[PDB]
């Protein structure tokens, strides 16, 4: 139901817009509105399906 | 309930239309409307059933 | 609730009609209408029960 | 909730009537109407309980 | 919710009446009406609790 | 929700009354009415909790 | 939701009253009324939590 | 939803009042009323969390 | 949904007030009212998360 | 749905306010009101996600 | 449904605003309102997906 | 107005149905409904007319 | 008000119809309907007036 | 109209449920409800018809 | 219709609660309410059926 | 229906309160109100069940 | 308005009925109903007027 | 109007029920409901009339 | 009408809940609600009846 | 009805909040609202029960 995004670099954008600096962690749940989440920049994502590394 | 698409190359299309560049990651939930998702180009998909690599 | 079809060859048909080219991946959920899905051609399917290879 | 039938030979019948050729794969969900599914001929079935081989 | 009966010999009866020949496989779900299923003859049954061999 | 009774000998009674011969298999679901099932004679029962052998 | 009692000796009482002879097996579901089950005598009980041996 | 109490000694009290003799087994479900169960004396309890031995 | 408290010493208090002597075991479910349970004295608690030893 | 806090030192505060002494254990469920719990001082917490040690 | 944040350094901010000092632990559930939680500073987070370390 | 039945052996039936084990004693009064009492097995009966020994 | 019939042989009839086997004992009260009781076969009767032996 | 039960051993049950310890004496009258009284364990009963010793 | 209890020792309890000292005698009639009388301690009871000695 | 109390010593109390001196005799009937009679001191009681000597 | 009764021996009666054992202390206030208090046995009473020793 | 009870030993009961451990002090006022207070165990009581020591 | 509690040690609890540190003094009046006050830990209490020292 | 607090040091808090400097004296009466008064810091209190020294 929720994802965990650790921003490994500054200015990481999360759309669905929010900006994160280096070292912050955003835990985001899916609402009715937020049905899709796009991640730019270098970040480390943990979902239910496992982990992944956006660049 | 949701899929994770890491676009390994530029111009990856996701239909159900959105375009992704290299290194971005789209986490997509299934709405009532979006009942099917088609992925073109080279991308790395994680679902509940496991991982797969579209080309 | 959903299946993952990676089309390993061109012109793979999915009925319930859609056509896929080589390398694309279709993630399909079951609606009320779509109660049966038929797959032609060479494709690689992941379901909840495991994987299978249609030819 | 659904079964996966890979038709290993031509003319495989699925009742509940549909016909499959060799190499096709039918993913069938149970509706209210379809409460029983009979499979003739040589086919390879995956259910939640495991796999089986009809002849 | 459903059982898988592979008829290992001809004339296998399934009550709740249907008849199966050798090599066929019947996947049967429980409705409101079908609250009990009786199997005669030599057959190989897979349920959620495991497998069994009726004779 | 359901039990599987393989009658290992003739005349096995199932109350909640039905009679089974040797080699038959009865798959019984619990209705609102059938809240208790008594098994006489030599039979082999599979439930969710495991297997047991009535005599 | 249900328990399995194999009566290992004659006259096993089950309260919530029923009597069992040696070798019988009673599969009992919990209704709204039957909220507690007491077992006397030598019997072998399988529940969801495991097995136990009343004496 | 339910607990299993094997009374290892005579006069075991179960409050929420009932008395058990040595060798009996009480399987108790939680109603709306019975929201707490106290066990005195030497008894052997199986719950969902595991086993324990009251004295 | 419920906790198991074995009182290893006399006068163990359970608030949410009840008192237990040495060797007793209280199995407590959470109602709407009882939303917090405090345990004093030496006791051995089993929850869903595991075991713990209050002093 | 609930957390287990063993207060390893005196005066441990739990906000959402309650105070605990050394050796006590508070098992706290989440109501509608209590949507966040803050723990001060040296305490040992067990949740569903595992254990942790507040200082 | 809930996350566990151990603040490893002083002044850790949790948005969705609260401030934590070193050694405190905040257990936060997701309401309807709190649909996203941002964590600044050095903290140690446990979720259902595992652990992570914000900086 | 009442009879006294000492069950000298196990499984003594009293109709008007109840079962008694060895050593138990049932004191039964005549209601409007219970106008006849039948005793099977080995038992020792005391009535107003004297004593008798059913076998 | 009541009689005690010990059936000393099989098939003893009691009219007012019931059948008794050897060793059974029937204690019969007089209703408004049952104003006369006829006993066939070998039986041993105790009434208020004493004992008698029907053949 | 009433019976006298001297409990010669501990835990004597009287159904119609009450428990007696060794040396206690229960004098029980027959109500409209209590139309049958069953005595377990070792006890010494005095009725109008005489005395008896349950075991 | 009534019983006579001579309390041979102090603190004799009569339930149905009253307390008697040594040497007192309680003559108790059965009301509609008092349908059962339990006697603890050492006492000497005279009923219509005879005498008895509770301990 | 009535008891006879000869007061063998002064100050004998009869509750259900009356006081008797030495040598007096009280013949007491049971009303609806007086359902229990307690006798203190040294007295000699005659009932229907026989005689007794309170002290 | 209130009295203090320390029961120096067992079975001390307080009427207005209650029983006390040795070492207990009853602090009794005067209601509208309790307008007189009688104390039997050996006890030590403190009132507003001073102390006294009942025997 | 109020009493002061210092519990000199563990498990001191105060009826009118509360339990106290060693070293605690309960200051109790008389309500309309609490018209009598009984103290068990070893405790030290101060009233308006002076002090006393329950055992 | 009021009591004076000087907390001689840290964490002194006053129920009727409040916590006091060493050296603080709480002057508490009795409301309608607060009809009983329990004091834990080492504290020095002055009432109208005198002084006392809880531990 | 009233207390006298001489603040022997600066910043003495009186809750029920007011602050006092060194040498000031606050005479406080109990209203309906102010039912409890807490004193921090070094102060010298005179009540009806005597004097005390908060620290
Ligand atoms: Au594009
Ligand atoms: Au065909
Ligand atoms: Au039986
Ligand atoms: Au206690
Ligand atoms: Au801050
Ligand atoms: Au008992
Ligand atoms: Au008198
Ligand atoms: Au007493
Ligand atoms: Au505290």
């Amino acid at each position: 139901d929720f994802v965990v995004i650790k921003a490994l670099e500054d200015g990481v954008n999360v759309i669905g817009s929010e900006c994160l600096d280096k070292g912050e962690v955003l835990i985001a749940q899916f609402t009715e509105h937020t049905s899709a989440i796009k991640v730019r920049g270098k970040a480390y994502i943990q979902t239910s399906h496992g982990v992944i590394e956006s660049e």
